[PDB]
């Protein structure tokens, strides 16, 4: 999996 | 948001 | 039927 | 491995 | 127009 | 929502 | 079913 | 060969 | 006509 | 560079 | 023949 | 530039 | 892992 | 939207 | 090219 | 906008 | 205290 | 002075 | 609190 | 799990 | 060694 | 190559 | 010593 | 100036 930094506001690293 | 194609197996586009 | 790509977030093909 | 696109309903990618 | 993916089998892109 | 592929010309994805 | 991409030419998505 | 996506309607992948 | 995917950066479908 | 599929709505491949 | 998308990592189309 | 999908065998995207 | 579409030219999906 | 770190050289986080 | 942070375990930035 | 890193507990990025 | 970056998937800073 | 990470889209460090 | 990155030299993360 | 940054030499992220 | 991020205030990277 | 973080003003990553 | 982030492609920290 | 990450222990960002 990879870490992405996204927002939809909090910007969080998501483990995907 | 963006679409990522990842697996952890099913490979799915995730809306992130 | 037709395939639509939708999400509610995994994007999946739905057979309509 | 190979990716297949199959109805499981949702049509998704599957890693074989 | 929009492109639809439909089957009646072959799945065909349709110019609509 | 669903993604459609439509000519607006440029053919682009559209989120509905 | 699975979608296969085959030609016999046109390359056709097949609902299998 | 290359794959082209053309319509004359159905949009067909062509093995060229 | 055929669809080509080009950019000049958004990649768009162009109807040729 | 890479192609990303994002929206902010049109979903477009961006050459980045 | 059919096209399968496989990797051993670049994912390539293989003509089977 | 445009992306083409061509057999080089492996079928790959090529930037022209 | 995820698939990314990048070029450095061939554009290929990389399993990462 | 997401932040990507790319170069085409300066490496910058792009809001996409 | 872009830097991605992935694991398959060590998590490393990959130049892709 | 700017990104701040703040404890909300979880320390997260916040877009202002 | 120390900050650790953990996830259970958002990766957050945890104050320990 | 302090460094803030802002964008108006490249995210840059700004010396304040 | 928020983390600020400031210098007066060393650039120091400050717990504010 | 948590990410640690440790010299193994190369300093890399490690998932625990 | 590992790098830890701790405060006792300044948040300091520590070579451990 | 290596990444440096330098003020050019904007502080940006630079590939050397 | 100083840490530089370099690659020859994984980007690693190098202790110099 | 450039930011360097060095230790003599604490790892300190240095404004150079
Ligand atoms: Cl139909
Ligand atoms: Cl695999
Ligand atoms: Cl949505
Ligand atoms: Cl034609
Ligand atoms: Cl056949
Ligand atoms: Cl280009
Ligand atoms: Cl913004
Ligand atoms: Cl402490
Ligand atoms: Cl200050
Ligand atoms: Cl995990
Ligand atoms: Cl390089
Ligand atoms: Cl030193
Ligand atoms: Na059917
Ligand atoms: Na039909
Ligand atoms: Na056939
Ligand atoms: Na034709
Ligand atoms: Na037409
Ligand atoms: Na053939
Ligand atoms: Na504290
Ligand atoms: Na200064
Ligand atoms: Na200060
Ligand atoms: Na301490
Ligand atoms: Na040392
Ligand atoms: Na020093």
């Amino acid at each position: 999996a990879c870490v992405f930094f996204c927002e939809d506001a909090a910007i969080i690293g998501l483990a995907v």
